[PDB]
């Protein structure tokens, strides 16, 4: 009864649908944002409960690994897109041969898998059992956080050259946004790490030595992914510390001006403050060039005073 | 102010201070205790009421003592009251006895006896002490954890009030925050340190599988200190980046400024040598005059203020 | 320089180049393929027995670091520089079955050149004895020794914008150092990931390692390690420079604000003066002095020799 | 300025010089000793009086040494010395031999003295020269750790002057803290860097229950290294907050500067007209021209004064 | 200079050349030898002049090289000689020989070469030609450990003309100190790599002891970055620091001009209204009249200078 629930198992590479347990060597069920009917359907089947299958679906869950007697419960963050709506999902449920993948978004690694199982469907063989399945699933989805970096790498790479020409509220206002998604995927990641951490660390009858070592790698991926994560979050803070300092450098340039046009009429303000003064002798006021001599005085001071700001260099 | 207790030598029986044992292992809580109720602890369990008065100093540190005739394990515990977070606790074990006595409240303690006794009867305990222990030191690190989340909702909150620009409330709440988290890490530190030690050192009150519980309770205490982290580095970040947005106002200020002056210091110039003294002021007595000096400043102004519209002031 | 989409390798005695076709009677082969047509890539998998897809995964330049088994060969991801106009940049990926170890690039790799060239002087002479995964180090090897080089040359040009930098803030210069950056971003995240690989490389049993091999995969690991740690320093570095620059820029603001301050307080008092001397009252004191000007002229002045003392004496000028 | 001796057989005298063999262990403590104290000592104990002399050296650097016949352990003890807080000491184990020698005063180990001399408890060591180095280190590491409470309240003071604005003194307590803690760095990671050494090579003056010891004196250790290292991060972001907000202030004075520059601008302009001279100034001569013109005048600052109101400012 | 022998038989005869034979092992530090000397010595010894030119070039990286008949370690080594430093070292080892030149002073190889010749060093080697490469290594190590310590007396220097603001010599002065700071810091990574291979690998030349005293010294090279980072971010932050001060000058001068410009602003209008041309001003006429609006532009000033004392700027 597909919701949509995808299934796989056994010998050669077999779909199905609900029956039959066995023979089927091992069985990945996979159940996509079921409604009720579904959901209890299933439970009905698995022998487990339909608010332990919820567990998986509430999808702000924390990633964790939990026993329950007949069943081991696995949390794992997963990557959407969504137009700059980048966030996280979902739930695995590994009891026998059965691991269960119950999600309420979309998983795109799942997908992956299950176009992988696409080619040849009687091809593509399985000695390794549950543990391995688990460990697929698992790297498929970090591969995910790899390619979603790739796209930050991107969004760097154009708002690397918006970045000299001093202050822009658009460019700023992206560059935030990136710290903040950055930061929602390194708390995942995080979150994730630890996961791959105790399924390589403990013994576990669901994984083997080659498992738990695979897992292993799988943590060595997901600390790079952590590393970057941080090391793109340093640089675009240093973006914004490198905008502002842009900024306060027009700081600069600006005073320079202010400071440019106060200290060339000071001198020649001073000069029409007393000649206008209410003294009977002004000297040359009732000189016939007198006007014309203070207009000239002027004009050389200011001269001057451009000159000294042509160089040293300021205009 | 009141002490409790659990499990005798068939299932878990309750409470009576001062009742004839033979139990099979018994928890005894103790909160905030009054010194005549005290001793009677003292009395009942066989340590000093001077060893049992160190549990009692809030701001003591996380540690394990060995002391002959029993174990010491202080740990610290979130502790939330209204808008103020912080942190607590210290225990005692001897035999079949873990003793839980704190100056204040423990919410996770007091989860585990709702959780435990959930009348009547329930949850069968095979495990022993140590697992006991262990309990008390799981849903302890939950808490933190819970709180986290919650300093985690709170701070996304600071976010969009931030982009507002310099606010002292938003500042000294951020500042609050930070307080907060510093002393969650602080505590975090010590009882990972702890946990490092009930997982390693073989001991006679743990057993291999209390051990290994003790480890996953390291490896998570690792991760709550990892996000506490996090989050005091968000902080500051946010702390720098408002406090650092306020300069591009000191900024167009300057703009301003700079502007005014600007525009009229030719037009005051022209209005300060057509106030000269002088017999002679060329189109003084041409009865047009003023205004075309008039018109004179008014053009310069124009075009200043065209200069400045576009390239690119305002 | 130059370059060939296919080449070839050694078989039972020594190592001759070969025709396109021969198979099970050379010890072990090295196919290196260079961006091929489909068309060419079509005759290679024909001829090698992997897959067009499999191999096309090789081709795919922007793929990342790991190993993988995928039965009937191994599978090495592994992260190459580039220069390509001084924009450096990453690459390539290498499968090895059987006796084959086939590396495959879009992009030009420099250490695949320099291995090809080096076998040049197999005359005086050279020895393999050592069979696939050693190859396999080397050309690993001579990947790292590229970022080395790319490293070494930095550490040089660092020194230069160093100078440049004491001459004021330059756009051109902070455009340079951005760049390096950029370039060390670029390397951290290629190098961490070639390690890792390396780790597993010499960690794992494999078939197509031997513990002579993993040997040497180990001090490979360590070296990768050092390049990572150089590099970092080399780009703390930079953002240092950057940051001393641009701080030593806001500084100006200093000078200027007290020339600007110091014309204003200089005359202020003056203007003040000659302000209340221009109200045209009846009576204005000492303006009717043919000495007042004089008088009011030289108070003036002083007041403005004043003002430049408390100026030059205590800072400023 | 001194020496001081212990431990007999079944319990611990204080020895005059001299008395050797039947002695399970011996600890000799010199404090500043004077040549001639030094002679005495080192012909006394059969170590080099040269070699007795980087003990007393105390820039002399944390290490574990083995010499020909006995063992040089050097530690870094936390020295005081008014409000300037530091780092110091060393020490030589030969047979049963341990010798804490050193130039400064050395708080812990006058702290294990101090201990020693009740005598009413038992008090018996049965474990030996190792577990004898293992408690004064134990105790020097306390002493860190009691430090760092001392630097939690400091802190939580600052935290309060924070807010206020730069002050040079709220600066300098700071940098002081600081520096503090960098010394603290240098040493705790060296001598954290001794118990590890101590901890994980077979040495023959130490047992197993003494290597086990010195273990979780690393981790200890490790506390105090990473503590510290949050407590400078914590100084430093106070530096940065108040150095950052004593920037912002910059802009209400530019807001004051350029609010009154612009303020008069239109009005001093009006004034500049209507001071040119020029006969014909329109108005000049209506009786009611004046207070017409100061009426325009007055609005126009009303109409920046609400300007400013308005938008911001003010 | 150039060649030192060192311990034929039992003890340790600093030794003539020629022979080579009846030892336990051989070493021999050559200094700055001049094209002839490195040439006696070099057909002496038999490495190959330019394999001995190896070990003179100072600008050389550190490595472990696997020769056949020959081993040679490049190890970089501090210099003072007028506050600048470098590094240097190659050390050629075969067989029982340890050679050990170099292009410049090393006051570690001097450190050793007169410890070894006070009457008898004395002490013993039964721990083969590794543990000399460890005494080696080690001795160069505590070198830097020492600059380490004049670096800090530089920065304690520094530390209280960092209050004060900028001044050029200092400024360029910390930036060159942070400079040589990181070449220290490539300098120390190289070597430490060096001894991750002495710990890491088995070589015939060297013990499972010698490994470890290797690894020994790998720790405390690990202190040795980690305090030169520490430092360096030190240095970065006495910059910040001066730097942010100077800003916060700014906003002391930036008051000043608000204030005078806010002193006569109302005392210039006033100047400017009584001023015009106006046929009637009020009070104008009036032979109070003067001194009465200049007591009103007066209380004006006064009024401002008092609104400015408090809240004070002045
Ligand atoms: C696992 C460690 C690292 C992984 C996570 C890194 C975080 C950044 C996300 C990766 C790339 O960035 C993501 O890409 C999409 C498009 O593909 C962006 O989409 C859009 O976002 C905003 C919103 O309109 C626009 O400013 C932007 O121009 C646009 O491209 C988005 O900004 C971002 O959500
Ligand atoms: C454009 C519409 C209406 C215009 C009105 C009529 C004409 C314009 C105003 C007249 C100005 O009159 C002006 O005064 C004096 C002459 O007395 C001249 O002055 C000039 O000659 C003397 C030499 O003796 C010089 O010292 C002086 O620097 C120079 O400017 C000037 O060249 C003239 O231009
Ligand atoms: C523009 C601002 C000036 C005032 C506007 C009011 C309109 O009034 C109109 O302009 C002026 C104002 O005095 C009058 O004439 C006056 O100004 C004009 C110029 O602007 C002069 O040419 C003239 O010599 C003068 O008497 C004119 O006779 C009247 O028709
Ligand atoms: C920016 C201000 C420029 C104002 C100065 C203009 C130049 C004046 C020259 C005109 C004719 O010559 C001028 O005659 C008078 C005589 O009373 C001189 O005055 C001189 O002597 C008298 C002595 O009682 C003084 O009051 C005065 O300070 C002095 O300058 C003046 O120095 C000289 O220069
Ligand atoms: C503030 C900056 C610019 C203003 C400066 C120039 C002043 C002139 C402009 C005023 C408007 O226009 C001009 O002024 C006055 C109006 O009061 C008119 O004159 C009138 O003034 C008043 C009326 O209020 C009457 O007493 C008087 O008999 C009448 O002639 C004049 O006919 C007109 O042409
Ligand atoms: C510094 C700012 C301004 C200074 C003001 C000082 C006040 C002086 C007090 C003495 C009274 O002075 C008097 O006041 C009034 C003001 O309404 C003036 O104006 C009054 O008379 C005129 C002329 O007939 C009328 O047009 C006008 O409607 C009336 O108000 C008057 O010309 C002046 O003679
Ligand atoms: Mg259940
Ligand atoms: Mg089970
Ligand atoms: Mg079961
Ligand atoms: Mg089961
Ligand atoms: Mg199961
Ligand atoms: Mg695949
Ligand atoms: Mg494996
Ligand atoms: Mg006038
Ligand atoms: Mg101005
Ligand atoms: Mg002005
Ligand atoms: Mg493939
Ligand atoms: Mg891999
Ligand atoms: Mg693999
Ligand atoms: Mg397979
Ligand atoms: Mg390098
Ligand atoms: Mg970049
Ligand atoms: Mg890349
Ligand atoms: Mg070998
Ligand atoms: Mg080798
Ligand atoms: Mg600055
Ligand atoms: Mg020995
Ligand atoms: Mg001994
Ligand atoms: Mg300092
Ligand atoms: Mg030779
Ligand atoms: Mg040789
Ligand atoms: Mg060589
Ligand atoms: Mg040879
Ligand atoms: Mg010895
Ligand atoms: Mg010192
Ligand atoms: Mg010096
Ligand atoms: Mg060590
Ligand atoms: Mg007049």
């Amino acid at each position: 009864t597909v919701i949509a629930i995808a299934k796989d198992g056994s010998i050669v590479e077999p779909k199905l649908d609900e029956i039959s347990f066995e023979d089927y060597r091992l069985i990945w069920i996979d159940c996509y944002d079921p409604k009720d009917e579904e959901l209890y359907k299933l439970s009905k089947k698995i022998g487990i409960s339909v608010s332990d299958l919820q567990i998986g679906l509430d999808e702000q869950e924390i990633p964790r690994v939990e026993e329950d007697e007949d069943f081991y419960l696995i949390i794992y963050k997963a990557p959407l897109f969504e137009e700059d709506i980048t966030t996280t999902s979902l739930g695995i449920y590994i009891k026998n041969n059965l691991l269960l993948t119950i999600h309420s978004d979309k998983i795109k690694a799942i997908g992956r898998l299950h176009k992988l199982i696409s080619t040849k469907k009687p091809r593509i063989v399985f000695e390794r059992g549950i543990g391995f399945l688990l460990y697929h699933i698992l790297n498929e989805i970090t591969r995910s956080y790899s390619r979603i970096l790739m796209n930050l790498e991107d969004e760097l790479e154009e708002l690397e050259d918006k970045l000299l020409a001093g202050y822009d509220r658009e460019v700023m206002e992206k560059i935030l946004g990136l710290r903040k998604t950055l930061v929602y995927f390194h708390k995942s990641l995080i979150a994730n790490r630890d996961v791959l951490v105790l399924l390589k660390r403990k013994y576990l009858p669901i994984t083997t030595k080659e498992d738990r070592e695979n897992f292993e790698d799988l943590y060595y991926d997901t600390l790079q992914l952590i590393d970057m994560s941080a090391t793109y979050r340093e640089v675009l803070t240093s973006m914004m510390d490198i905008t502002l300092s842009l900024e306060n450098i027009k700081m600069n340039q600006i005073m320079k001006i202010l400071t440019m046009v106060t200290t060339i009429f000071a001198v020649p303000m001073w000069i029409t403050g007393i000649y206008g003064m209410n003294f009977s002798y002004l000297p040359l006021a009732n000189n016939p060039q007198g006007f014309w001599l203070v207009m000239a005085l002027m004009v050389v001071i200011i001269m001057i005073f451009v000159y000294i700001f042509r160089r040293s260099g300021w205009i």
